[PDB]
């Protein structure tokens, strides 16, 4: 039943900066192997910003690792650090979209 979560529609993957020009293509040339949809709750439930984001990160990162590892892909430790910020950024965006229309 995937607990009882909400998964969003496909997201714009932000070009988050790092520093090494390597990582900028290690991102771009590789976008498709990192997520574009994160797994969360409506702003109703886990009614925080970053404390919802950490669960969204944890669930998405963990669902995606297992699945993609079970398809014969490996992740480097910087792939973890570059996935986490991308996942947090996109998930933050998906909450903020809702709360900004809740309020308006």
């Amino acid at each position: 039943g995937l607990g009882g979560y909400m998964l969003g529609s496909a997201m714009s993957r932000p070009l988050i900066h790092f520093g090494s020009d390597y990582e900028d293509r290690y991102y771009r040339e590789n976008m498709h192997r990192y997520p574009n949809q994160v797994y969360y709750r409506p702003v109703d439930q886990y009614s925080n910003q970053n404390n919802f984001v950490h669960d969204c990160v944890n669930i998405t990162v963990k669902e995606h690792t297992v699945t993609t590892t079970t398809k014969g892909e490996n992740f480097t430790e910087t792939d973890i650090k570059m996935m986490e910020r991308v996942v947090e950024q996109m998930c933050i965006t998906q909450y903020q979209r809702e709360s900004q229309a809740y309020y308006q």
